[PDB]
């Protein structure tokens, strides 16, 4: 029972999810291999993504997690790119939206950088690109990008399935980029709601 509200670029709401996709742009270690060369994004449509049953599943392994950690739940809003986004704003994240080759486990994973999570869009290594060019760097197609509600709860630290014994999750420290932000993993599904689903595409610098 998923309905997609568009947020007006006049709301304060709108404001603020753009400004922390635009302000939340680094540059890759790959040059662009996987995500594409842009330092900005074309902001085309961000939408407020409701469920009932998807928000009481969260809200109730939040209850859950915030009791197992002295009332703290240990909640950021973090960007989710996947194959797979169009799948779990109707059925949630699960076990299939779960990256088997991960780094820190088969879990489902978040970043803190946007253009992180653009690299994922098209698939592990940004794919072949775009389905209608074969592009990486397609600046013509439309991309889409969840911004997600997670419960890190205790999150275990890593400088650089199941959850390590005694946590709720994993953060993934950057220990070489000096610019990069933090990426997170959490192993189930109901840790996340996929809160906004931002429609973009990625600008030629000039
Ligand atoms: C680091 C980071 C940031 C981000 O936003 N997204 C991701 N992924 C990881 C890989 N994913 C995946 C899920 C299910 C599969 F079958 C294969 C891959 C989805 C998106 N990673
Ligand atoms: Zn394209």
């Amino acid at each position: 029972g998923t309905i997609l509200i568009d947020l007006s670029p006049d709301d304060k709401e709108f404001q603020s999810v753009e400004e922390e996709m635009q302000s939340t742009v680094r540059e890759h270690r790959d040059g662009g291999h996987a995500g594409g060369i842009f330092n900005r994004y074309n902001i085309l449509k961000i939408q407020k993504v409701c469920n009932k049953k998807l928000w009481e599943r969260y809200t109730h392994r939040r209850k859950e997690v915030s009791e197992e950690n002295h009332n703290h739940a240990n909640e950021r809003m973090l960007f989710h790119g996947s194959p797979f986004v169009n799948a779990i704003i109707h059925k949630g994240f699960d076990e299939r939206h779960a990256y088997i080759g991960g780094m820190f486990g088969a879990g489902i994973y978040f970043a803190e950088n946007s253009s992180k999570s653009n690299q994922y869009v098209y698939g592990i290594g940004g794919g072949t690109g775009c389905p209608v060019h074969k592009d990486r760097s397609c600046y013509i197609c439309h991309r889409q990008l969840l911004f997600c509600r997670v419960t890190l709860g205790k999150s275990f630290l890593q400088f650089s399935a199941h959850s390590p014994p005694g946590h709720h999750s994993v953060t993934g420290r950057p220990s070489v980029n000096g610019l990069a932000l933090a990426e997170y993993v959490i192993y189930r599904g109901e840790q996340a709601y996929p809160e906004y689903l931002i429609t973009y595409q990625i600008m030629r610098p000039e």
